[PDB]
């Protein structure tokens, strides 16, 4: 028993990380088959970042201006192209460590692991959620751009995130691996606001299920509630509306625990209106919304990869 | 910026995980050179575990009673020995993926990463602290025994923990890689008490520094305190006393933020006496004590492996 914020094992992604240097600028790239993916702002001067014209900056760049290093082996760049906010560098060698992989665009509320890297070398791994306002609460210093987010299924790495920037509020923004930003952000050094962020109601419920399995059952109540009744209280606290799809997603947890979904909703409604009166849930004094229902099942059933 | 509970990249350890079976009992082993290390209770049945005589049980076992799989290849066991609570299984081929490694006995208050495994395959990675009462707050199901905790120093993997059991309070207990339990525990299915746990004061301070680095500074006050005055209050709240060794360890963090250790101690002294007043620190309503000063420096300055 016990419940921890758990990342995927990173080994398959570690073997794809490389260092990419353009002039004064070094960051991380992802090396899959014969292609290295990285943020296109590798080509920028620190001046350029205020308002980069990326098309014109790239024209001044030849293949030899891109230094790609994998371990201590320089890879030879034989082509370059810009797709949205990512740069694709063709190299003369395919990564022998390329795992089975897919590029995916995740949905707000879904989770993934981040392998934070510097100079092409992995430094640590942690689990994030895509917030409803399309930011992530990460841990990223200068030099970390090019770090990627991913899920794993058995043997397949689903790449869903590449890191590009921090907002004034201290949260993080990035692209999918096709270079398309999540949310309304652009890759330049300027004031950028994220939306108001809501709480991922379906994830809080899944987490409450995990808590019950694990000994924290004091918030369960005799009362019940309807979906519409529950949702009226949810808006008041800035929680995402709960839909029948969300109910159905929670179905398996309901079954394994014998706690109907709307009974847990009733417990969450009462937690929201009255707080925790000195008790904790899975060691936290705040409701936690960055475990999906699948995360909860994976962790409480020992799913492997 | 940002501050997350961050595990070490796990690839070097994933390549050493294997499945170990003896009769009806399957758990994880750690394959380094031509030795597989696993918990000795792999040789027990369910009944045996109420009160095992491990020496007698091992005598009934032969090399061929031990089934070791590395991926889908079977490794032939050619020798076996008990060392304290771990079994050493000599195999016919050395692990080509063996990292540079050390076996270390860690100290209470130190942290490490756990690669939680089932049937020899990794399911996830997370950061734990060895509590002052020599338990860890992990996430372990049946089948997870033999999972290891470790730290990485550039290319060197320091293995410090192997998982063996769960206590009635829901926390976890295990051994170093020589088979010596942390704390007063035995590998038998009986109710066992850990002591009263205490809060790792030096770690809370380190986290307060991480909070300031990252924009949560409301708790800073203009006072200072003595190590003796501070420790009189700490002990009222079940905090480990702070020594001069602890101050010195916090020195570099002090220097990088310009906040003297004893000024942060004054801040923590107020937080304990006045509570947080519904404010949060790094997204927490509670004081966090599972980040060491080194964890904070490494994350807030980008050390890589
Ligand atoms: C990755 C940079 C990198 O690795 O390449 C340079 C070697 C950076 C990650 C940032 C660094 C600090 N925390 C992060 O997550 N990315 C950047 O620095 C962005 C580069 C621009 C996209 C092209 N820039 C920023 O993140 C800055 C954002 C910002 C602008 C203005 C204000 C105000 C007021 C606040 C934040
Ligand atoms: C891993 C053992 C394993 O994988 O063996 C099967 C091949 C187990 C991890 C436990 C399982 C539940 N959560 C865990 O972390 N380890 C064990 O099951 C222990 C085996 C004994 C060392 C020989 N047994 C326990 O951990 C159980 C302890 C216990 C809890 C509560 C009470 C009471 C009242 C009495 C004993």
């Amino acid at each position: 028993s016990g419940f921890r914020k758990m990342a995927f094992p990173s080994g398959k992604v570690e073997g794809c990380m490389v260092q990419v240097t353009c002039g004064t600028t070094t960051l991380n790239g992802l090396w899959l088959d014969d292609v290295v993916y990285c943020p296109r702002h590798v080509i920028c001067t620190s001046e350029d970042m205020l308002n980069p014209n990326y098309e014109d900056l790239l024209i001044r760049k030849s293949n030899h201006n891109f230094l790609v290093q994998a371990g201590n082996v320089q890879l030879r760049v034989i082509g370059h192209s810009m797709q949205n906010c990512v740069l694709k560098l063709k190299v003369d060698t395919a990564n022998p460590k390329t795992p089975k992989y897919k590029f995916v665009r995740i949905q707000p509320g879904q989770t993934f692991s981040v392998l934070a890297c510097y100079n092409g070398s992995p430094s640590g791994v942690y689990q994030c959620a895509m917030r409803p306002n399309f930011t992530i609460k990460g841990s990223f210093l200068n030099g970390s751009c090019g770090s990627v987010g991913f899920n794993i299924d058995y043997d397949c790495v689903s790449f869903c995130y590449m890191h590009h920037m921090e907002l004034p509020t201290g949260v993080h923004a990035g692209t999918d691996l096709e270079g398309n930003f999540y949310g309304p952000f652009v890759d330049r050094q300027t004031a950028q606001a994220a939306g108001t962020d809501t709480t991922i109601t379906v994830n809080v419920l899944a987490w409450l299920y995990a808590a019950v399995i694990n000994g924290d059952r004091w918030f369960l109540n005799r009362f019940t509630t309807t979906l519409n009744d529950f949702n009226l209280v949810a808006m008041k606290y800035n929680y995402e509306p709960l839909t029948q799809d969300h109910v159905d997603i929670l179905g398996p947890l309901s079954a394994q625990t014998g706690i109907a979904v709307l009974d847990m909703c009733a417990s969450l409604k009462e937690l929201l209106q009255n707080g925790m009166n000195g008790r904790t849930i899975l060691g936290s004094a705040l409701l936690e919304d960055e475990f999906t229902p699948f995360d909860v099942v994976r962790q409480c059933s020992g799913v492997t990869f």
